[PDB]
């Protein structure tokens, strides 16, 4: 419900002279607002009790906002601290979590960097599929039921297991339910898609409305646990386990990929700018990752995606090979970020920018 | 072919005033192109339509030559808007594939850094091994026949499997013949290794013949489709699926080796570098590649190896733990060849570094 | 035995305008060394014949103590040039090893830069195991003996292997003896815990006694052989082997955590230290290692520490995603240890930080 | 009368996480905001309409304290507003001036940075010259009338004039009051000093109660209207001029001195800091300048000093010759009080530096 | 007398692996220490008692090596401290001096950076003379007696004044002497010369012999006592003094030369080293100044030189306008002087740039 034009009188009321960059202490927000003090701004930082030392021992933060759990980001309190601040929201996962994403679209009333709008976008696997499926991008075979497997498959649920037929899918289910991991109504919306076997790369991507491009900033591998410590078993002990793999984000791992697959690479990023600039105006704004596994054939499948900063951008907070070439900077994700606003502000132009 | 007088000669007529740094679009070029202008120099870059957008987007060509494919990269219009430019050419993997190993060493008349000669050497599984086995270093044991199976072995051909013995060799031939994977004559002329159980460190050095010195610049792990996918997928899971392990490079991951291990490192790129100037002078020259596998018993075993830039360099752009040591900077290997064509330019003694 | 003003006195009789630091040539000392030059200092490096190419060839030391063999460092020689170089010896894994642990508490007169008297509390598993599960951290579940076995296992002996039953524990211990990797010995003291299934960080703090604050460095996950290499083969041919795990350390590889986590991270560090205060006053000084796992439900849990510099920092010698946050440099462990001798030179505090 | 534990005590209500660096839009605050930046704190300025444009456009100020005239920077309400913005007050010429030195001295409640207490003594003639005969240093010989001129002097008035005799004294003073710029009561109370014919060097020191160290920063010359325009005039055209000389600071201009003099620089600075202990504890804290002229001995004659930051670090803004050789660094004095600030609020000893 | 296969001989026993540089502590010894710590080296300074603070305190020494007097230097004791410590000494002005210019050719047994025959030529004014005059280089006119004054004239004695007739000579000469500043021996060797009336440069060059280069690497201005105080009182007062002019160098002021005069500005250090070559084989080696006037036709005139490194090199220590175009660094003349010996140690040319 938001609007835009509610948006820009918010920040027409902001003194320009003292604009600040804010963000959630969590999820990727250490290069947020290292970024932004490196840009010159001076930073805010939400945060609690007992979650607030590594943004104090890092000193990457000038003023605190202390909430009694993060829940209370959505508080119309804290909305008026950020105004009154002047401060430019950068979003992030945890932070559209702990706000709620209904709270993030039509209750909070402070600017925001990025397309408001598109965080939705991401937030749905239907919404998601049809943008990566009409940007025209590789995804995953998807399969309507158990009884339309016939390969390997893996199964989510908005945990996580692997079936190479009907039957299996059933035994499984069967084991995560009776050991209180899935109940019936879980299993009753599986989302059923092919199983691609190859190389992670979580590629990082930033659109410049100002330049109107896109921009490689940098890619990672996820390390996820269980399943990175499962396969680090061998075979035969693994067989003398009764262990199932789980999913959970740990951490992160730099990768490169091979070169020749960078054209590859960047029409992926433009076309999907380009068909969300059609279906979400004004489209993708700022950061922005496609999560792909590349096959045999050398080709990227993306399984995910996100609308605004990926905590992969983590792996490269001291800059990365590709943030490297532009200037021969350690530039992040974060300070990339903070320099558009910084460009903007500069040229008049907060309104490409903000939401 | 190519003469040294014949190419000493093409770059007289060089404007010295000039020296521009050229390559192809592809493998390394990236940094190759970024560590250049790092150095003072201007770019060029050969690319084409479709493949051009990261070398424009990077900002790291000054000039573009258009070819109409890659292939074109040999034809005698190419060679000479090279000349024209003053172009002293970097050689990489890529460039070597689409230009034509022949064109290079007899029909390609545009200066090259490094020892065009030596460039066979890479090509040939006999004169690398040959190479290798005379430079006094470890290498996977070799098999002239299916028959001397006696153990894990590895099979290549110029698209691979594993097998424990004779009978395996068979099946999995069989296998990949009966799914249209490879004809009776890659079978014919199949190469059989030890395989080599260890942690892979693909090592860079740069052999510097102003210096007469062997550095160390940097190493990467490979990240391979679809065996790194594979093998990521639970033992269990793994036995219920038909499927082949492939070993298609995609990426490249950043690694340190244990320090007490770096006498051997530098030994092997010593000994590596004193053999190839008495097998091919003037030797190694430059940027040069030993990927290896680390066993159990702390030994460095070659299974591999490049007498050019290597694509996992690409895993240092920004510089890395190695290349930094020297002093203090982000240098990449790019970076470094463009210096010794710079040093050697300021010390008149570029017949030490081009051919 | 060695009293701490025993070691003031030595220190006194010092030049204290010409204090140098000085390591041996091994382990971390590429970045010690290097380190200790970024920050002003003059080097020295315990080096022998065969060994000492890397630390001239990155031109990270001004003098070399040449010994016969590392063993040598103990002797009453070297400890002369030492005392005679104004050196601060900086401790790590390898000087400790070749030094001997007795004669560095009692024999090694040389000021040493840390608390000498916790080098102890590493090396011995009662001390170890004492020491974390007081500070209150999460390790692994002990077991007194192998028919106490009730899940997965891993077996270490003072040559490692994994059990999930009583009967598979001595079938595998059989193994080891017949193959001559165990004598009856090794077996009679074998020391078995659970196996965490997990994500490995090893993350390097540094505790600074000027600042009485612990600070987050880097971290790594470690490259092990041949166990990275074991489970690189699909699980089909790992079968078709008569091939077991060993965890021989070769490399780092880098890599994140998740943010949220880094809350977490820090009460490990915070809580390890205050309590090696009162066990071992003054408690941990500069660096320090806690090794762990990620489990699936986000939980750090610690299966080894080190009391000094560990060799995972070599993975960020050029800096890392964590040290870069502090003052956006290339900043390494070495280096950080460097900057605490400078400090406390210049505040006339190096009673803090040297035994 | 402001005590410091009642300074101490206002800054204990301080939130440590936030200290900030104010001081007033003039004099030298650019680099002291901009050094502050430098190390990691956030600035506030205190402007007004028609005066704030430098530090809008320099973007060195993140918050401002807007006044009505920089006299209103004594009121009891901007004293609030800085309080609550745990500011640590930066004094300079210009904020002394504005604010008034017995407001300073006694009705101003923020914390400062330096020995309060000595502000008044680089204010009093009497005290400045005390301080600079009790310490040892050379000072212009002084005339206690104009019957006691023999040589050339310069006359000064809290308006300069240059005498050869008495009569020309009187001519002069005569001069001056027939044009209206000197009343009878200024001349009643002219100083009149030994001119002193030599070359300027204004030396900027740095007291650290911190390390207990003098440091050398940098070096100007001053740059003054009308005199080094008079001068600039040929001898045959200034002598058909009726022109005198005012001696209006305009300007700076760098300059270093002979090297064989810095011994001389330096013990200057130790034997000042060491009278200034014991006059007016706890004595020098942080920037003081001798403003000095070198005769053809070679002796350094000082004919002022400041207490605290001198207008001159300006021709240093981005670093100097001796502001180098520290760190290799482009170091502002304002960023060395900065620093200064920072180590002290993490070495807990804040009470070493501020009053 | 010293035979360069002499010193050669002395280096080889050095330890080449351990090059320091050492110079005395004075003259531009702070840049020259400084510039080889940037380059990697450890330094030496010779110092003494009461002389050494500034060392110390700049942080600029490794290693003291205290004499009783500077003029200790020249004993073989301090000669054999410098062999032991494998150091390059760089020679300049205060070291000559104090160390003896004859002592420095044939007594002063240790390595030396640039051409040491050539030290003699900047000492003998008929040398000097002889090359400038030899080189093309434009000269003040030379009057061989007090008759031949014909226009304003300055006059030097081995203490200075200026005369426009042979009257004025004579009149200033009686006052210098009936004043005890000249004996008449000095008047005896009178060398006058013609008064150049423009702008001061001194030009600092470096001839580097490994890329056979002249270079420009700053300029400076004199700033001389009591001249430069003198000058700026005004005329009227002036001549109410009864004050001579004296040419004491204190310090030094930046400058830069209209760009059109470059290439006149090179063309000197070109011609200057091209006769040096011949005159004084090898001729110049690294460091050397024209110290000019501009007249107001834009002609340089050269009235003295330096054949090292000249004090005014003092005024760019942090890097200067021109010393910044090579690679955008901070680069001082020590600096430039550290990486040519760092550069001819890694080609093995050590014989082009010693003696
Ligand atoms: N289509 C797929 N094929 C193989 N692995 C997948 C697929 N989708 C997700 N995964 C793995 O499951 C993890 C969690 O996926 P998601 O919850 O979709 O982000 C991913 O990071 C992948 O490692
Ligand atoms: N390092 C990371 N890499 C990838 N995804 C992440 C990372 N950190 C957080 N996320 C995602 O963002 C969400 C919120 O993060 P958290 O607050 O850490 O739970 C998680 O559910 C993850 O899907
Ligand atoms: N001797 C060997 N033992 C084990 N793995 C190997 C061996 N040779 C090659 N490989 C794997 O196969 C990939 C392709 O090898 P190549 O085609 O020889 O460069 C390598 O990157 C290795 O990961
Ligand atoms: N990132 C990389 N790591 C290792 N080898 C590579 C890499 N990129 C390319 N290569 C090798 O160079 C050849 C040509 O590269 P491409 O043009 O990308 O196919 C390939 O066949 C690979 O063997
Ligand atoms: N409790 C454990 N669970 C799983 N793996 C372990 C455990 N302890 C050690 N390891 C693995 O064995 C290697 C050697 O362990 P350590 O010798 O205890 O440092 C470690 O780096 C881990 O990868
Ligand atoms: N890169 C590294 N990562 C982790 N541990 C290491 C590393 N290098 C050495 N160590 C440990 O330090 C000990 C001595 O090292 P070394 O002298 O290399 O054998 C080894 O036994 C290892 O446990
Ligand atoms: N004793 C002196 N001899 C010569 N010039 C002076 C003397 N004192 C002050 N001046 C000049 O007058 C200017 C103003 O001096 P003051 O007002 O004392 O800071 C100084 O910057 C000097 O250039
Ligand atoms: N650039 C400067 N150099 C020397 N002294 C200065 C400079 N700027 C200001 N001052 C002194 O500080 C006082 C206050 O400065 P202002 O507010 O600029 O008038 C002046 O009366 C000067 O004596
Ligand atoms: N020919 C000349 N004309 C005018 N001024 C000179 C001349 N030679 C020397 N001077 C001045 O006298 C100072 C001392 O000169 P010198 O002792 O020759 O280095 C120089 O720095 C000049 O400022
Ligand atoms: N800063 C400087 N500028 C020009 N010449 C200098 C400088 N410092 C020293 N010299 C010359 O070098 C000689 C020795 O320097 P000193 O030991 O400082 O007397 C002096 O006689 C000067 O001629
Ligand atoms: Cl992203
Ligand atoms: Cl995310
Ligand atoms: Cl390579
Ligand atoms: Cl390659
Ligand atoms: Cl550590
Ligand atoms: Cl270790
Ligand atoms: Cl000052
Ligand atoms: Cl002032
Ligand atoms: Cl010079
Ligand atoms: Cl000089």
């Amino acid at each position: 419900m938001i609007s835009k034009d509610e948006i820009l009188e918010i920040f027409d009321k902001y003194n320009k002279d003292e604009i600040t960059i804010a963000t959630l202490g969590s999820h990727t927000s250490l290069h947020i607002l290292k970024g932004a003090k490196l840009e010159g701004f001076s930073t805010v930082c939400i945060t609690m009790k007992g979650r607030d030392v590594p943004y104090k021992r890092f000193k990457v933060a000038d003023k605190f906002i202390y909430v009694d759990n993060f829940s209370d980001i959505k508080n119309e309190e804290i909305q008026e601290k950020l105004r009154e601040l002047n401060s430019i929201v950068v979003p992030h996962g945890s932070f559209i979590a702990y706000c709620g994403l209904d709270n993030v679209e039509n209750s909070f009333l402070v600017p925001m960097f990025g397309n408001r709008r598109i965080l939705r976008w991401e937030s749905e696997r239907s919404l998601e599929g049809k943008l990566l499926r009409e940007a025209g991008l590789r995804v995953p075979k998807k399969y309507e039921s158990p009884e339309d497997i016939d390969g390997t498959v893996i199964v989510k649920f908005p945990g996580y297991f692997i079936a190479s037929s009907t039957e299996e899918f059933y035994k499984k289910a069967e084991d995560l339910k009776k050991r209180g991991i899935l109940t019936d109504e879980d299993i009753a919306n599986a989302h059923i898609e092919e199983y691609v076997v190859g190389t992670n790369f979580c590629i990082h991507y930033f659109y410049s409305p100002l330049k109107d491009e896109v921009e490689l900033l940098g890619m990672d591998k996820r390390y996820e646990s269980n399943i990175d410590g499962l396969v680090r078993i061998p075979a035969k002990d693994q067989l003398e386990m009764n262990i199932n793999p789980s999913y959970v984000i740990t951490g992160n791992i730099p990768v490169v990929i091979r070169e020749s697959l960078l054209p590859q690479v960047f029409e992926m990023g433009d076309k999907l700018v380009a068909k969300a600039k059609e279906l979400v105006p004004p489209g993708m704004i700022g950061p922005f990752c496609l999560q792909s596994l590349c096959n045999e054939n050398l080709e990227l499948v993306v399984f995910e995606m996100s609308a605004r900063v990926d905590g992969g951008t983590n792996s490269f907070m001291n800059g990365g090979p590709y943030s490297f070439l532009y200037n021969g900077e350690p530039l992040s994700m974060g300070q990339r970020i903070a320099r558009e606003i910084k460009m903007a502000l500069q040229l008049d132009m907060i309104d490409k920018i903000i939401s």
